[PDB]
C-alpha cells in the first residue's frame, strides 16, 4: 500500500533514507534518499505501486535501462542512469541518479510561463540526440512529455519582466536527461494498441495504423510547442476532438490514412464525423488556429523553430522527419557555430 511506505525517515533496503518526495504519477512515487552505503550520495528512488500493470512496466523499464546504460556508460546520450533495483514490502523500487525538476514542474512553478528560445534550442537538441540514441537501438520511447524530461540541475534566477508584467524564472543551465522507460518498446516486441499520453499522441497511434519510432518525433514536436507557449495546442481529453484540433492546426488528414484506418468511429464517409456547432466544436474553433499563428515573433530564429515543429508534425509517419535529420535542421546551426 503506497501511502504506508513512502515517508521521510523511512529506510529502504537497509541503506536508502527518505528525505523528500520528488514526484508522484500513475505508477507510484519518486522519493529522494540518502544512500548510506555510497558515502551519503543523494539518489532518486521510484517506488512502484503493487499493481499488475505498473509492476510489468517497472520490470520492463529495468531491462531497458540495463541495456541503455551498458550501451552508453558515460551517459553521452542523456538517458537517466539506473543504479540498482530492489523490492520493499513487495514493491519494486528502482534507484536512479538524482536529477532536478522535470520540465513540466519547472514550467508549473514558473506560473506556466514558457522557456526562452535559446533554452528551447539547447533542450530540443539534447532531447533529439537522446531519443535518437533510443531509435538507433531498436527502441521507441512512446511516452515522451515534459514530465519525462528532467533538468540535470534546475537552479534559476528570477526577475520582473515588465514586457509581460510578471516575475520570471530563468534556468542557469538547461541541460536535460530523459526518464521513464516503462513504455519503451523494441522493434520486434508486441506493440500496444494505444500509446502515449493524449496530448503527445501521434495520428497513426490514434488511427491504429501501426506505430514505430516516428510517433516519438510527433511527441517531441508537441513538447517543443508546449515549451514555446507554456501550454498545449491540443487541450483535450477526447480522441475525436484531438483529431479535430489537428485538422484546424495542421490542415486535413491525408486521404490515405483515412482510407486505411479501422477507426471508423471517427469518420463519416471520408471526413471527420465532427459537428462544428456543438460545444466541443465551438471550443475547437475558439481554441485552435493554424500552427504558425501561434508564433510570438517573426524573427528568423522563430521561423526556424516553427519550420522544424511543422516537419515533426507531418501526419504521414514515413514522410515525417527523423531525429537524425532533425539534428541537422537549421534551427540548431546556432549551437554548432565555432
Ligand atoms: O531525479 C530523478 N531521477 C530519476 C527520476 C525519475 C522521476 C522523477 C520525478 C517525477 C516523477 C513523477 C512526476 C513528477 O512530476 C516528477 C522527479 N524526479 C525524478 C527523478
Ligand atoms: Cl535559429
Ligand atoms: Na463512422
Amino acid at each position: 500500500s503506497m501511502h504506508l511506505i513512502c515517508q521521510s525517515g523511512d529506510v529502504l533496503s537497509a541503506r536508502y533514507e527518505i528525505v523528500d518526495t520528488l514526484g508522484e504519477g500513475a505508477f507510484g512515487k519518486v522519493v529522494e534518499c540518502i544512500d548510506h552505503k555510497a558515502g551519503g550520495r543523494h539518489v532518486a528512488v521510484k517506488i512502484v505501486k503493487n499493481v499488475d500493470r505498473y509492476c510489468e512496466a517497472a520490470r520492463s523499464e529495468i531491462q531497458v535501462l540495463e541495456h541503455l546504460n551498458t550501451t552508453d556508460p558515460n551517459s553521452t546520450f542523456r538517458c537517466v542512469q539506473m543504479l540498482e533495483w530492489f523490492e520493499h514490502h513487495g514493491h519494486i523500487c528502482i534507484v536512479f541518479e538524482l536529477l532536478g525538476l522535470s520540465t513540466y514542474d519547472f514550467i508549473k512553478e514558473n506560473g506556466f510561463l514558457p522557456f526562452r528560445l535559446d533554452h528551447i534550442r539547447k533542450m530540443a537538441y539534447q532531447i533529439c540526440k537522446s531519443v535518437n540514441f533510443l531509435h538507433s537501438n531498436k527502441l521507441t520511447h512512446t511516452d515522451l512529455k515534459p514530465e519525462n524530461i528532467l533538468f540535470v540541475q534546475s537552479d534559476y534566477t528570477e526577475a520582473y519582466n515588465p514586457k509581460i508584467k510578471r516575475d520570471e524564472r530563468t534556468l542557469i543551465n538547461p541541460d536535460i536527461k530523459v526518464v521513464d522507460f516503462g513504455s519503451a518498446t523494441y522493434d520486434d516486441e508486441h506493440h500496444s494498441t494505444l500509446v502515449s499520453t493524449r496530448h503527445y499522441r501521434a495520428p497513426e497511434v490514434i488511427l491504429a495504423l501501426g506505430w514505430s519510432q516516428p510517433c516519438d518525433v510527433w511527441s517531441i514536436g508537441c513538447i517543443l510547442i508546449e515549451y514555446y507557449l507554456g501550454f498545449t495546442v491540443f487541450p483535450t481529453h477526447d480522441s475525436k476532438e484531438h483529431l479535430a484540433m489537428m485538422e484546424r492546426i495542421l490542415g486535413p488528414l491525408p486521404k490515405h490514412m483515412i482510407q486505411k484506418t479501422r477507426k471508423r468511429k471517427y469518420f463519416h464517409h471520408d471526413r471527420l464525423d465532427w459537428d462544428e456547432h456543438s460545444s466541443a466544436g465551438r471550443y475547437v474553433s475558439r481554441a485552435c488556429k493554424p500552427l504558425k499563428e501561434f508564433m510570438l515573433s517573426q524573427d528568423v530564429e522563430h521561423e526556424r523553430l516553427f519550420d522544424l515543429i511543422q516537419k515533426m508534425l507531418e501526419y504521414d509517419p514515413a514522410k515525417r522527419i527523423t531525429l537524425r535529420e532533425a539534428l541537422k535542421h537549421p534551427f540548431f546551426d546556432l549551437l554548432k557555430k565555432s
